[PDB]
C-alpha cells in the first residue's frame, strides 16, 4: 500500500486525527448507558454519564459526519473497564466516564460497549479510511485511600476479573506507599501518587508483565495507535522497555502526554521523545499557538522560534501531536471571541509539521473552561460552520502534498501579526500565510518563494479572506495585501524523481522486525536497503514501492544506525538517523548503587557492555539517577529497559559537565532476568 493508506499503523504524519470523549460525542446504544445517580441523559451533570458509546462512533462515520471532514483518525476514550463507584468529592458525585480510572486492562467498560462492539468500531472505521487509536493508562488504577479501604474500589486491580490486590493491606507490593506528589520534581511526580489515584509499581513484575500482556490484547484487537496517558508520571526505561514490547510484537504510533505549561521547554521532554521509542503531543506547539492565537501573550516571532527550536530539539518533530486544546485545558473558543481566531489556528495546525488533533466540537465553536465544562456533549453535526469547512478543505492536503507531511518549515516573511511560511518535500511545496491582526492589513512586499511561477489560486478557496498568489521568475512573489485575519494556502506538486525518506517507523526495536520508509522516488523495482553500512536486498525487503519499502531489520548489533535506500538504478537517497536496533527482548530492571557521594551539581550514571546501556561511551550513559523517593543520596537508583537474559558487565560514573568519573575495581556484572523485572544493588567502587 502506499504510506497514506489506512493500513499504515507506523505512520501518521499523513493523518489528521479527531480526539473523542466517547461519553459525550453520541449514545448510540441506549441500553448500555449507566442507570440511575450515575447517569444523567441531558448531560447537564458533567461528571456523569451522558451515554455516548461506540456505536454512537460508528453512527457517525457511517452518516458521512466525520469522513465529511476530512478526518482519518480517531482517538477514543481508554477502552478498558473502570470502577463502577460513584465519589463524591466533598459534595459533588464523579463517576469514572472519562474512563482513566481502571479497574482491569483485558476488559472494557460496558458503558462504551462489549468487545463486540469493539470490533465492530475498528470495522467501521477501517472500512471507511479511518485509523483507531486509543488512549492507554498504565500509571495507575483508581483513586484510593489505603486506610479508608471502603473508599470508592481501594483502586482495586483485576486480571479478567481475577481479583490481582487493592490499595489497603498490599502485601504484594502492586502498587506505591510514598505519599502524593507535589509535581516538585520529575523523581516526585514518578514514585508518588498522582492526586489519589492508586499509583501502579511497575517494577514488580506481576505488574510489569500483566500491563505488556493487557496491551497485546488490544494490539491483537486491530487497534493503529496507543495514546500514553501521564508519560511524565511513569519510570522512563520501564516505558522504553514497555514500547519494545509493542514494538516487537505488533509495532504502532504510540505517543504519550507529557504536560508542558506556558513557555515551559523541558530538555527532560525532549530526551524522552528522542529515546523511548514513543513521540509526544506537543505541549510546546500548543501553548505557543495559544499565547499567539488565542490569548495575545506573544507574536510572530514567538511562534516563528518555537517552530525553528522544536525542530532542531525533536529528532523526529514530525512524529509529535500537534493541538490547540483538549481535555485538560479551557477550549480555544471563548464565548465572546472572534470566531476568525479558531479558524486561523486550525488552519496552522492542519498545515504545520507533525500530527495533528482535533478535539471534538471545536469544529462546533464549542467554549468552556476547565474540566468538566471543557467536556460538554457535541451540540451537533452540522456542516455548515466555517471551521468545519477550513479541516474539510485542508485535512486532505496532508495525504495529497507530503511537503505537508513530511517537508521541512521556513520562515519567508514576518512580522508581528503576520506570518509566512513555506513547507517542502521533494518536489512539493506549500506556503502558508497568516495574518493574525483582526483589524490591520498588511502590504506583503519581497515574499520570496520555491514555487514555480505562475498564478496560484488560495487553496482555502477565500473562506480566510486568502488571495491568489502570482510568482514571477526566481520564486519571487509580486506585492500583495493580506486581509486582516486574512489566511491563504498556496501548492504546487509534482513527482519526485530521486528517492527521499520522509518516514520510518517504528524508531525502535530488535532484528527481524518489518519496519515501515515511507516517502516518494523509491521507483517500483526492489532497491537497496541501508542500516549503517550493512546492506539488505531481496528477500528481507518484504515489500517496495515508490511511496513505500517494508523490510526486517538485520541481525546487527545493537546500536544506532543511520537509514538510507537506494533505487534499482542505484541512486541513493537522504540519510533518516536514531535509527535504535535494540539487542533483543526487553525487561526493565532497577539498578541501585549504594554509598556513591557527589558534589552539588555532580551526578550518578551507569554504563555498560550492551548498546541500551551506552556500550561503555560515557557520552551515552544512563542519567543522571534518582536519589530522592526510593532510595535516598548517597544510594542512587534508577529503572533501566535491558536485553532480556543477557549477562552484562556495567559500571557507575559521576559526570559533570563532560568531566567523568569512574568506578574503581572491576566491572559489575549480572544477568538480565528472561521476563519480569529485577533489581541490582551494589556498592560503589572506589
Ligand atoms: O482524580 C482523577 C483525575 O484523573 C484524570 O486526569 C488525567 C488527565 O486527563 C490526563 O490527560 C493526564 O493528565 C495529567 C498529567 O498527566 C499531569 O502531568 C497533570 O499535569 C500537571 C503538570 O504535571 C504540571 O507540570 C503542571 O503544569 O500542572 C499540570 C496540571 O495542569 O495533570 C494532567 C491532568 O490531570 O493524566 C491525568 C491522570 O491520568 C481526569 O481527567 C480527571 O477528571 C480526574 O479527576
Ligand atoms: O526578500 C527576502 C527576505 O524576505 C523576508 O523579509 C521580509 C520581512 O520578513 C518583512 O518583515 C519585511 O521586512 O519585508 C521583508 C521583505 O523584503 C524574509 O523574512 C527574509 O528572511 C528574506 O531575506
Ligand atoms: O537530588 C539530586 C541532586 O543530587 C546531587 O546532590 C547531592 C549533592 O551532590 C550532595 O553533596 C548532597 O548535598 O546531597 C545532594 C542530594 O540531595 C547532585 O549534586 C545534584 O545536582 C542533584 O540535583
Ligand atoms: O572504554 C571501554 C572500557 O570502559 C571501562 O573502563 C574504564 C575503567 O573501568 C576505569 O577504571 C578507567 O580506567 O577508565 C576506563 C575507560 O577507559 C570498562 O570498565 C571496560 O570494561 C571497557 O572495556
Ligand atoms: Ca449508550
Ligand atoms: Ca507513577
Amino acid at each position: 500500500a502506499p504510506d497514506t493508506s489506512v493500513s499504515n499503523k507506523q505512520n501518521f504524519s499523513t493523518d489528521v486525527i479527531y480526539q473523542i470523549f466517547t461519553d459525550r460525542f453520541s449514545d448510540g446504544n441506549p441500553a448500555n448507558n449507566p442507570t440511575g445517580a450515575a447517569f444523567d441523559g441531558t448531560c447537564t451533570n458533567l461528571r456523569l454519564y451522558c451515554g455516548g458509546d461506540w456505536q454512537g462512533i460508528i453512527n457517525k462515520i457511517n452518516d458521512g459526519y466525520l469522513t465529511g471532514m476530512g478526518v482519518t483518525a480517531i482517538w477514543i476514550s481508554q477502552p478498558v473497564e473502570n470502577i463502577y463507584s460513584i465519589i463524591n468529592y466533598s459534595g459533588v458525585n464523579n463517576t469514572a466516564y472519562h474512563g482513566y480510572w481502571a479497574r482491569d486492562f483485558k476488559k472494557t467498560n460496558p458503558a462504551y460497549g462489549t468487545i463486540a462492539d469493539f470490533q465492530n468500531l475498528i470495522a467501521a472505521a477501517h472500512a471507511k479510511n479511518i485509523k483507531v487509536i486509543i488512549d492507554f493508562a498504565p500509571n495507575h488504577t483508581s483513586p484510593a485511600s489505603s486506610d479508608q479501604p471502603s473508599f470508592a474500589e481501594n483502586g482495586r486491580l483485576y486480571d479478567n476479573g481475577t481479583l490481582l490486590g487493592g490499595y489497603t493491606n498490599d502485601t504484594q507490593n502492586l502498587f506505591h506507599h510514598n505519599g502524593g506528589t507535589d509535581f516538585s520534581t520529575t523523581e516526585n511526580g514518578i514514585y508518588k501518587n498522582l492526586y489519589d489515584l492508586a499509583d501502579l509499581n511497575h517494577n514488580n513484575s506481576t505488574v510489569d508483565v500483566y500491563l505488556k500482556d493487557a496491551i497485546k490484547m488490544w494490539l491483537d484487537l486491530g487497534i493503529d495507535g496507543i495514546r500514553m496517558d501521564a508519560v511524565k508520571h511513569m519510570p522512563f526505561g520501564w516505558q522504553k522497555s514497555f514500547m519494545a514490547a509493542v514494538n516487537n510484537y505488533k509495532p504502532v504510533f504510540t505517543f504519550g502526554e507529557w504536560f508542558l505549561g506556558v513557555n515551559e521547554v523541558s530538555p527532560e521532554n525532549h530526551k524522552f521523545a528522542n529515546e523511548s521509542g514513543m513521540s509526544l503531543l506537543d505541549f510546546r506547539f500548543a501553548q505557543k499557538v495559544r499565547q499567539v492565537f488565542r490569548d495575545n501573550t506573544d507574536n510572530m516571532y514567538g511562534l516563528k522560534a518555537m517552530l525553528e527550536g522544536s525542530a532542531a530539539d525533536y529528532a523526529q518533530v514530525d512524529d509529535q501531536v500537534t493541538f490547540i486544546d483538549n481535555h485538560d485545558m479551557e477550549r480555544f473558543h471563548a464565548s465572546n471571541a472572534n470566531r476568525r481566531k479558531l479558524e486561523q489556528a486550525l488552519a496552522f495546525t492542519l498545515t504545520s509539521r507533525g500530527v495533528p488533533a482535533i478535539y471534538y466540537g471545536t469544529e462546533q465553536y464549542m467554549s468552556g473552561g476547565t474540566d468538566p465544562d471543557n467536556r460538554a456533549r457535541i451540540p451537533s453535526f452540522s456542516t455548515s460552520t466555517t471551521a468545519y469547512q477550513v479541516i474539510q478543505k485542508l485535512a486532505p492536503l496532508r495525504k495529497c502534498n507530503p511537503a505537508i507531511a513530511y517537508g521541512s518549515t521556513q520562515e519567508r516573511w514576518i512580522n508581528n501579526d503576520v506570518l509566512i511560511y513555506e513547507r517542502k518535500f521533494g518536489s512539493n511545496v506549500a506556503v502558508v500565510a497568516v495574518n493574525r491582526n483582526l483589524n490591520a492589513p498588511a502590504s506583503i512586499s519581497g515574499l520570496v518563494t520555491s514555487l514555480p511561477q505562475g498564478s496560484y489560486n488560495d487553496v482555502l478557496g477565500g473562506l480566510l479572506n486568502g488571495n491568489t498568489l502570482s510568482v514571477g521568475s526566481g520564486g519571487a512573489a509580486s506585492n500583495f495585501t493580506l486581509a486582516a485575519g486574512g489566511t491563504a494556502v498556496w501548492q504546487y506538486t509534482a513527482a519526485t524523481a530521486t528517492p527521499t525518506i520522509g518516514h520510518v517507523g517504528p524508531m525502535m526495536a530488535k532484528p527481524g522486525v518489518t519496519i515501515t520508509i515511507d516517502g516518494r522516488g523509491f521507483g517500483s523495482s526492489k532497491g537497496t536497503v541501508y542500516f549503517g553500512t550493512t546492506a539488505v536486498s531481496g528477500a528481507d525487503i518484504t515489500s517496495w514501492e515508490d511511496t513505500q519499502i517494508k523490510v526486517k531489520i538485520p541481525a546487527v548489533a545493537g546500536g544506532n544506525y543511520n537509514i538510507k535506500v537506494a533505487n534499482a538504478a542505484g541512486t541513493a537517497s537522504n540519510v533518516y538517523d536514531n535509527f535504535e536496533v535494540l539487542s533483543g527482548d526487553q525487561v526493565s530492571v532497577r539498578f541501585v548503587v549504594n554509598n556513591a557521594t557527589t558534589a552539588l551539581g555532580q551526578n550518578v550514571y551507569l554504563t555498560g557492555s550492551v548498546s541500551e546501556l551506552g556500550n561503555w561511551d560515557p557520552a551515552k550513559a544512563i542519567g543522571p539517577m534518582y536519589n530522592q523517593v526510593v532510595y535516598q543520596y548517597p544510594n542512587w537508583y534508577y529503572d533501566v529497559s535491558v536485553p532480556a537474559g543477557k549477562t552484562i558487565e556495567f559500571k557507575f560514573l559521576k559526570k559533570q559537565g563532560s568531566t567523568v568519573t569512574w568506578e574503581g575495581g572491576s566491572n559489575h556484572t549480572f544477568t538480565a532476568p528472561s521476563s519480569g523485572t529485577a533489581t541490582i544493588n551494589v556498592n560503589w567502587q572506589p
